[PDB]
């Protein structure tokens, strides 16, 4: 029972890194526009494909349309890919996330990726990062991450630069760690369901 | 700006160890008896002593006297201590732990180690262990969450993991083997960091 056991990490490919952004919303919510989220995806966009994702962003979807494209990614086949990693950049209110016109539930969201319900990415990491203005991991190999102007956020800038510097190399929750000492020295948070390390060793 | 930087270790002592147990309950609040609550007690007493902790148990506090002492040992000085670790086997509703008699707010208890209030545990790691049937207060806080007469699963094996790797392995890497072990059985627990460098117990000199 090995302790210094990884996640195998060397399947065809890197998987996929879903980008839900959104910065202005329909008016009757009366949610201030989110400045500079662009800047976060776009930062995002660039230190995930550098190390191996697939990066799909998808910028102000409707309740219906981000559910079905979630819905549509959770039912893809993930066999030969190592992980999935899903961000939410929107305004939050409690466990929900707001897409463009209604808030979601962030367990509805998550539980698509559950066991039961996506085979090809059992025993794989399930990441998200919620950078939002609560909701503990769906289950086992789940990772949360919570952030909890015009250039970006700290959390996304901070989170950007380590994964720039040691993504390749550092294990992700020390990664993490490190994110919550950066943005400190200006407080956000990881929790883990991981069952191994987490590394993002360049693939072959 | 070190990515292997640890926590200072090197204090004059470790810190305590904080066990609130509880395994009856006032008759009104209609909760089952925690049966093998007191092997899991004990269980975290060896672990957590062999571990350099001053540990303090209570058994079956009233939420007045809990209160009291949660808040007495918020206010003595840590100045000279590693860390401090505070644990609740209990009943949870929500983001409520119960007492003998009463729930509580997690973060009303937790609130009391945040920086603005205990000065000398400042930059140092506080952990608290809930095992129960609400986010990190602050910077340096780690929430490990649970989420039968010789104990509970989660603690058992958060227990046997503490005594083979507790003196060599950063503590949250420990926290994902008893993620591994206890999804092993034939439920998933949890952990949330807002620690800012990598935790060690290495024996104390």
């Amino acid at each position: 029972f090995d302790p210094a056991e990884k996640y195998k990490m060397d399947h065809r490919r890197r998987g996929i890194a879903l980008i839900f952004n959104h910065e202005r919303f329909f008016w009757h919510l009366t949610l201030p526009e989110r400045r500079g989220t662009c800047a976060d995806r776009d930062n995002l966009t660039r230190r995930f494909s550098d190390l191996g994702f697939e990066v799909k962003c998808f910028n102000d979807l409707k309740a219906e349309e981000l559910l079905l494209k979630i819905h549509e990614v959770s039912t893809v086949s993930h066999a030969d890919a190592d992980c999935f990693v899903c961000v939410f950049l929107s305004h939050g209110e409690g466990n929900h996330i707001y897409a463009y016109d209604a808030k979601i539930e962030i367990q509805t969201l998550t539980g698509l990726f559950k066991g039961d319900k996506c085979h090809s990415l059992v025993g794989k990491p399930k990441i998200f990062i919620i950078q939002a203005c609560y909701t503990l991991p769906a289950g086992a190999d789940f990772l949360m991450c919570y952030s909890v102007t015009v250039n970006g956020s700290w959390y996304i800038q901070d989170l950007c630069e380590m994964l720039g510097k040691y993504g390749s190399s550092l294990e992700f929750t020390e990664l993490l760690t490190l994110v919550n000492r950066k943005v400190e020295q200006r407080v956000p948070c990881f929790a883990s369901m991981l069952t191994k390390k987490l590394h993002f060793f360049p693939k072959s």
